[PDB]
């Protein structure tokens, strides 16, 4: 039995956090449990650590696997290797205070401040429009408490972020600070999880699980207990 090290996070609600028991949990975490149960020549143990370090862990090879609801990009295709079987879609919107109007296209943004996640897929597509558009804008990185994206735009520190809108309603339920999503979808990759090149083997046994988990309705079940049934598919 070989022993893979999956990285994943603890600050994405019902994706990769801390439940009441201080046991790990979420999407992400109780996929990376079913594909463990469908692959006996594998255990497959968790290593929690800060999203930004993901990717920089995964390229030292102190992960071997990251599952953080990573979109494909062009980007990191050129250093890691993606499985075949996606998990989710992720839709990215520009997202704003429900009760600001003033944003629609990301032409509305010229002078005003965008907050996100640092070295997210968003950030990178953010980055390409404000190049595009002659660096008119700002993108500042979140911080913690009342530096974290939502409390900079219920302060209007911050304009507007970039966000999906299974992630937006999740967050909605239960604060104060009621985020919407508007404009056009600015990028549209599917999720899957991130390897190393020279992690082949490995990848096809996790597609061969994830595939199984599909095609007998769990993946379906899973997407609509974490996810809800809005943003819940028989497959990706
Ligand atoms: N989907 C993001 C990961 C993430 C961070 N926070 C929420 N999602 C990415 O691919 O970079
Ligand atoms: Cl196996
Ligand atoms: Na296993």
């Amino acid at each position: 039995v070989q022993t893979i090290t999956v990285g994943t996070g603890t600050q994405f609600p019902n994706v990769c956090f801390l439940d009441e028991n201080g046991k790990l949990t979420g999407y992400d975490v109780e996929l990376v449990k079913e594909i463990d149960k469908r692959l006996p020549g594998y255990k497959f143990k968790f290593k929690t650590m800060d999203f930004s370090n993901l990717l920089v862990s995964l390229g030292a090879g102190k992960v071997d696997i990251v599952a953080h609801q990573m979109e494909k990009s062009k980007e990191r295709e050129k250093k890691f290797l993606f499985n075949d079987v996606a998990y989710n879609n992720f839709p990215l919107q520009l997202t704003v205070l429900d009760s600001n109007n003033s944003i629609n296209s990301t032409k509305d943004l010229a002078g005003k401040r965008v907050i996100t996640s640092a070295t997210s897929n968003g950030a990178l597509v953010l980055k390409k429009i404000n190049e595009e558009q002659g660096n008119n804008f700002e993108i500042a990185y979140e911080g913690q408490g009342s530096n974290d994206t939502a409390n900079q735009l219920k302060t209007g520190r911050a304009d507007a972020t970039i966000s999906t809108p299974f992630a937006v309603d999740f967050q909605n339920k239960t604060s104060a600070i009621k985020e919407k999503v508007v404009g056009d979808v600015l990028s549209n990759a599917k999720v899957y999880f991130m390897l190393g090149k020279d992690e082949t083997k490995l990848s096809k046994k996790v597609d061969e699980a994830l595939q199984s988990i599909i095609d007998d309705g769990t993946l379906k079940k899973l997407s609509e207990k974490w996810l809800g049934a809005d943003y819940s598919k028989e497959q990706y």
